[PDB]
């Protein structure tokens, strides 16, 4: 509360830590469903049923920029990209599956990383 704070948690590395998780993701054999954004125009139905559409390549520009104020905003952007793809693909497809692996992926690391 007012004049009265929990000790200060080094975030200082946070920017540099979230961009090596990033490359990481990117990097996966597993990610070329993720890579860029959902082609709006050539996909039926993704506009309409997908209301915040996020992709590997928009997470990098907005890290890149300062649009992230913390990481747990960028963990948030991470996690929306798998649960659109969970949202728009069957579990049994190989873009369903790919996303249900990088989201593992990714939660090792978060936690490796930060917890």
């Amino acid at each position: 509360s007012m004049s009265v704070k929990k000790p200060k948690r080094d975030d200082s590395k946070d920017l540099a830590l979230c961009s090596m998780i990033l490359t990481e993701m990117e990097t996966h054999e597993d990610a070329w469903p993720f890579l860029l954004p959902v082609n709006l125009k050539l996909v039926p139905g993704y506009k309409k049923v997908i209301k915040k559409p996020m992709d590997f390549s928009t997470i990098r520009e907005k890290l890149s920029s300062g649009q992230y104020p913390n990481l747990e905003t960028f963990a948030l952007d991470v996690r929306l990209v798998f649960d659109n793809c969970e949202t728009f693909n069957e579990d049994d497809s190989d873009i369903g599956r790919a996303g249900h692996n990088m989201r593992k992926y990714f939660e090792k690391k978060w936690t490796d990383t930060f917890k």
